[PDB]
């Protein structure tokens, strides 16, 4: 029996929702249920963004499906066939071609490598010079997708293979969306009006006895769940707030990507979040018609580094450099502190739009030696082994992975009050203190106590450590295995 | 070493130049020299059409050759009905008045299916349509039974671009097609073959890389449909040895041998003639005029496009019965035979003038058939496929035309013992009618020269049985095996000097 986590598909820098579906098959793999995670649009760089993450058997696209190019990996020269094989003539531009047949302009192609071995696209020109045909090709080498062009480079229809060149799927298009889609599969031949109902037949082919899917993508996943029969189970998985208007419980609409899911709750199993605190906001939104149930969206992991070597005064802030995180509040607390605390600095790890707001700021109170914009880190082990504590300024939050590991590194948190992650993650007095949301003098006051008290800094830490043992994988395991178990035992 | 003989396809009703082809193919086998019909045009009908006349293997159509669909012949019959009905479940809504069906999933229409025959066993097409009843795509189905190509349509149903197929479903030819004065034209040909991609911009360069394909030394090619085989020769190597052949008169104005215009559909042959090894022509009068007007650049020769079969029917079983094989059209002028018989009832009132064929001219015919009173001695039998039995009792032939080309039916009429009377005019009454032997020429439109001449033979049926006997000893000239014996020499010399 499989456990299908079905997002959209993998861009280049991965979002939450895609580490969120990736992480989660990690865990069901190390627990031993089988995991796979299901994408859905077309993406011929898919393999390529799969790589440092996931392997090709522990994913399922539908468009590789139908042109039976699951499971497949790359290919082990283009232009050795096209000199010597084929006797064409080609002028370099960018990483591209212009072929030639003696004096016949055909072709114009385009590579991804400086060794061009990797064919990205050629278009196909007629007597006339009409750019008739596009030729786009998967990143594991073979031909894709071939799209007909009309009138003013105007989409047509497009037709879809497998590698060894059959037809699988056509797309018929008036403007440009698709009225018509044709997939050749099981020997026959089927049709589609868009590409939710071509989604709905895809599930119904994956699914088997008792498989269960949950829906990750919901402003994609939730309208093709709508179309397949109750007997095939899903959950559905938010993975932020769930209207629009956090001060509205009652009445705020559902943001626009979870309506479809709340507008036909009975074909779920159970929601998903992320904090009970969550949990229960959905569960009295909903009048309880279907379960709600809070299960951490990842773990603590163990420490491979060193932890709380202290000695300068080290605060951390570890978010992204947006409008929600209000980071110049901690700007701001600097200014304040550093009368007090000489040698004090703070360290922001993130990115944004903020960041020159932010830079000038610091320019401003002269604080080039006390705040530092530290940009993105992929590892940041190293960064919390001095760090005295973290801080959350934000207005807004979700369920945070940074927190979880810094807490895991020893590094108590002090943080404003409100949803979602904060009170999941923090009890007072014990690995931190949560402050009333915008409270900057409360905020001043804890941070300056926590400073001049380093004992108080010492017993915080042993907080977070203990904290952090809370969520570990194991615990985080055992909350997904029973779920899995109890849904599907009550599906049946 | 193979010789191809290259037209343009197969018709219901075979024109002049398809029985031509067939003609020689018959001969060549006789003769034991191989030969082979080359197609060029998609006719997906073409093994229906072929199949009366040749064998699979007499031809290859262009088409069918990249289509790797050479050779193949019929497929066991399939029951579309239940396949689309008890295998997809689809609801099927009969049209009425048509053999045709109406195809939905549920309440979805999804496809329109025409079948050839009410019997339902030939698929011919079907239409696709999208969400919004939109006409996408057409598959047209191959008599044999496979699906040949599928066409691509935008706007109000114009052809975009088509996909050609084998017979396992594999494409092997794209066409993209752009519009010019309201119909598609083709602008770019894609081809699959030998596992390569070949690219192309027209239908005649398409060709041309097919005849390169076909030819192996010791080959031979005959221009058969100039109009698309010679533009086609035209891009191939002169080392592919081809012979051009005219079928009709070769310039516009037959009066101005000098410097007339050649006609269009011998333009590109004419304005290429060092790629040509030869030219044939039906008739020796043809072969002198053509010979002269190219200044003898390339050697021309006369081969009949037919030949007589000895007749063992009734043959001269002679009411005086005048005959007329002749379409209806102008350039018959069959409007003096009318003439010719308003005066000739005054001296006899026992005859009779049949004419067979048809065309356009049939009503005005008609009007003076009833004009001159003569409901009773002119009659327009329309068209007989078989003549055998109308030649028994047929006195004489009569040719009133301004302008003609060798005839097969005057040849198989002589074949018959019927003497013909005929103006003067090129090309074939010179060829088959020897004055005073088996017939006679009269000045052309020179009626009354036409009626004394006439009514001479009547009055005379001792001179008519003397021309009887030229008419069967004419025929004879035109044997199977004369022709054989033209056609074996003429390849054997083509290809000497070739090599």
């Amino acid at each position: 029996s499989m456990n299908y986590f079905v997002g959209n598909s993998l861009g280049v820098n991965l979002t939450g929702i895609e580490k969120a579906i990736i992480n989660r098959l990690n865990l069901f793999k190390e627990m031993g249920r089988p995991a796979q995670c299901v994408f859905l649009s077309w993406n011929r760089y898919l393999y390529r963004n799969a790589q440092n993450y996931i392997t090709s058997s522990d994913y399922i696209n539908m468009y590789d499906f139908f042109q039976e190019a699951t499971y497949l990996e790359r290919n082990e020269d283009w232009l050795s066939y096209w000199t010597d094989e084929c006797h064409y003539t080609l002028k370099h531009v960018s990483h591209d071609f212009r072929i030639y047949d003696q004096e016949r302009f055909l072709m114009y192609a385009h590579f991804q490598d400086p060794k061009y071995r990797i064919l990205d696209y050629v278009n196909h020109f007629d007597s006339q010079r009409r750019k008739v045909k596009r030729d786009f090709y998967d990143v594991r080498g073979f031909l894709s997708c071939s799209r007909i062009l009309v009138d003013k480079q105007q989409t047509l229809c497009e037709f879809f293979y497998n590698p060894e060149g059959d037809t699988k799927l056509e797309k018929y298009f008036s403007y440009p969306e698709v009225q018509k889609i044709i997939v050749y599969y099981a020997n026959k031949q089927y049709f589609f009006n868009n590409e939710t109902e071509l989604g709905a037949f895809f599930i119904k082919q994956l699914y088997q006895h008792g498989d269960l899917f949950f829906s990750d993508r919901n402003v994609y996943t939730a309208p093709i769940f709508n179309l397949t029969p109750e007997s095939i189970p899903v959950v559905a998985v938010l993975h932020s707030t769930h209207i629009k208007n956090i001060d509205a419980l009652d009445s705020s609409p559902f943001k626009n990507v979870y309506k479809a899911m709340f507008e036909n709750l009975s074909r779920y199993r159970a929601i998903i979040v992320s904090t009970e605190q969550q949990k229960l906001d959905v569960e009295k939104r909903i009048n309880h018609t279907i379960p709600v149930v809070n299960i951490p969206v990842g773990y603590s992991e163990t420490i491979d580094t060193p932890v709380q070597t202290l000695d300068s005064v080290k605060l951390i802030s570890v978010a992204r450099y947006s409008p929600e995180k209000q980071l110049h509040q901690q700007i701001e607390l600097i200014k304040r502190l550093v009368s007090y605390v000489p040698k004090i600095e703070l360290h922001m790890y993130g990115f944004g739009s903020e960041s020159k707001k932010l830079n000038e700021l610091i320019q401003k109170y002269g604080l080039e030696n006390h705040v530092y914009l530290r940009g993105f880190l992929s590892n940041l082990d190293q960064e919390y082994s001095d760090a005295y504590l973290s801080l959350i300024t934000s207005n807004m939050e979700g369920f945070s992975l940074a927190l979880l590991e810094s807490l895991a590194h020893g590094v108590p948190v002090i943080s404003y009050d409100i949803k979602y992650g904060p009170n999941e993650l923090i009890t007072s007095d014990f690995n931190g203190y949560l402050i009333t949301k915008n409270d900057e003098d409360a905020l001043f006051d804890k941070v300056k106590y926590v400073i001049d008290h380093p004992e108080v800094q010492q017993r915080l830490s042993k907080g977070s450590l203990a904290k952090a043992q809370q969520y570990s994988k194991a615990s985080l395991i055992k909350q997904w295995d029973q779920f899995v178990r109890l849904i599907l035992e009550h599906h049946h």
